[PDB]
């Protein structure tokens, strides 16, 4: 699909929406795409973001193809650029809010993770299938997961590639609100102008005060990629 | 006022009730107050401590005057006098149970944080709401919510400011148990009683372990709190 | 009893069940048992492990007869290791809790990938109401599991969980009518012998890596703090 995230400033907000017409697979061109829409939130100043999904997933998670490949750099490369986009949005020095549209699985999963508040309705799955379709979990994606998730979720999500939905998300920590279908984005963004009215300066260096050991290990999981395949 | 803290045996427990008249405020003269009224804890050999308000708050946090006055360092000293409580009683070799009386507001909930207990009811508004009105928290603060709040509670907690209550406060860990305003205090004085029962030892010893990163992490806090400012 | 664990192979499962016709006490003999059962898991390759106590219990913890010294550390350190070799286990481990589950008995129980349990069941880390200061390879087991606050009050306060609220502090992950615990744990530990075996192993690694150590810590401490 030839435009998979479009960018919408509505006053104090920016709108970031994933669609490629398929699953939102986090691959090169989404990662790049989002990268782009985050940029210009960047250069508008805006007083936080909306990240949503489509009408159907919120994120199936990173390219399959290009995992189940075995190819060795494009993995590599796919998975460094989808963990330092999580570590972007963790550190953004405005709230961040997503509207989970749809399903979040792996990669989507983790992204999903990095919004400051998390909008989803009672149906929507949420899990990391890594262990299930043979996948090791990278370090930094369960340093993502374990920023948020309750110390049991935590340990379900990881080994038994958990789903969790609507009640079970949040009480494990993967979402933070409920809401009903139609009104996932209108909620998030609502949450989002909330946010936006939060002092800004305060918001950004707290934040990263609450999170400056898992940033530092997402760094260092980043960093590692390569090592996890072998190099 | 001028005597913000009573303090009162009966048997097994104490009972140490701040009312200043207002709201609280865990100023200079109340922390020492209160400091003053754990000495006694300390000298009767109590087996358990009750902390409470008033009638219409636990603490609405630091004296906002002096929070806010422009002069650097007696708001330093102020945390750092606050923050130092905090510590003192998350160390504390008796059980220590806290009756919510009424809102617990930043350092009102910091304090609220330090029991080993802690009743509120349902509607009192538990919150760090240094982000809405423009400070960073503290490190030693961060510390001491890290130590009870789920990972996502802590998070909304600290950088979103957000509010919790009744069974929000009870799923976050910001609370332990949820009564009727009427008997907050009488549960938590029973509580106490309670734990006054388990092994003194044994309790102080298991404690210290479960908080042994947390009570390092706030010790530091406090000494850093100068270098926070400059 | 003479025969306190029996061990069963069930489709690509292998069922492992306490029952010394008592309270499943973690004493020198049942730790043996248990350790020769999993032995037996090894050997048949089995996809996944359930554990299980009796109609009575999980288990009430340790002897308390050697417990109350170097017996008293041989069966801590023993007790842990266990301990240890279940939460590293490289299959799937999940726990039928069939009554109450008390001090090794609440810690063994935390061990498992996924633990059941009944509403009314009470679980209780019970040291600090009789006397004891909680070990260190005990503490960091429940770190793992339960909810930052609930792990404040289990431990100082020696609190007792069951159903809802073993549930929200993280002492199990599902509840099940009484007679039918057992049958969902194995349904649970059909499922899950279906994950990639590789995967899960080497994940539930990295997902208890500063608790292992931490563990092994604390094992190796049992002596220099009794
Ligand atoms: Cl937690």
């Amino acid at each position: 699909m030839s435009d998979p995230v479009s960018y919408t400033r509505k006053d104090s907000i920016a709108v970031i929406s994933m669609d490629d017409g398929k699953v939102n697979a986090l691959g090169p061109a989404m990662q790049q795409a989002l990268n782009a829409a985050i940029d210009n939130a960047d250069r508008d100043d805006v007083g936080a973001l909306v990240i949503t999904g489509n009408g159907r997933v919120f994120s199936g998670g990173f390219d399959l193809k290009i995992l189940t490949s075995g190819e060795v750099q494009p993995a590599i490369d796919m998975l460094r650029g989808g963990f330092e986009l999580a570590y972007r949005l963790l550190s953004y020095p405005k709230p961040v809010v997503m509207a989970c549209t749809g399903h979040a699985i792996a990669m989507g999963a983790f992204l999903l993770s990095c919004g400051d508040h998390r909008v989803a309705a009672h149906a929507y799955n949420i899990q990391a299938n890594e262990v299930a379709i043979g996948m090791t979990i990278p370090y930094a994606a369960l340093e993502i997961m374990k920023l948020r998730l309750t110390r049991s979720a935590y340990q379900q999500a990881t080994g038994l590639a958990k789903t969790f939905f609507g009640e079970t998300a949040l009480a494990a920590g993967f979402i933070d609100e409920i809401a009903l279908p139609e009104v996932v984005v209108s909620r998030a963004e609502e949450a989002a102008r909330e946010f936006a009215g939060l002092n800004q300066h305060a918001h950004a260096a707290t934040k990263l005060r609450s999170r400056a050991d898992a940033l530092t290990a997402i760094r260092a999981g980043i960093d590692g990629i390569a090592a996890e395949f072998g190099l």
